[PDB]
């Protein structure tokens, strides 16, 4: 339900921040 | 209900971070 | 109650992120 | 309660992002 | 329990953002 | 279950923000 939805969007956020982190480093 | 509001806002946040992650590149 | 509180602060966060993404 | 705790940390998050948005 | 887990991680997120905001004066 | 999934993703987000905060420190 909505809890699975919330976990899925949090995973999305984590992966966007990893992209921001690697680029920032670069 | 409120759990749906929460999921929808996390989707918005994920999308804005995608924009920030892309911007820094382009 | 408390769930509505959480919803409203996530709206506030999405809104600050929108300001950040625009000015960048 | 843990829910109040969660809403309070989200406000603290929105606060810092407002500082990042205003600065940038 | 897991709700205490979630509050603690949000505290950790708010702390890293406070660090980013403080160094952001550049 | 679902709440543990949420906590785990928040840990992942906190870790990426830590990386960002430390890069920025430089």
């Amino acid at each position: 339900g909505e809890l699975k939805c919330i976990c899925q969007e949090l995973k999305a956020i984590a992966w966007e921040l990893k992209a921001i982190a690697k680029e920032d480093k670069a």
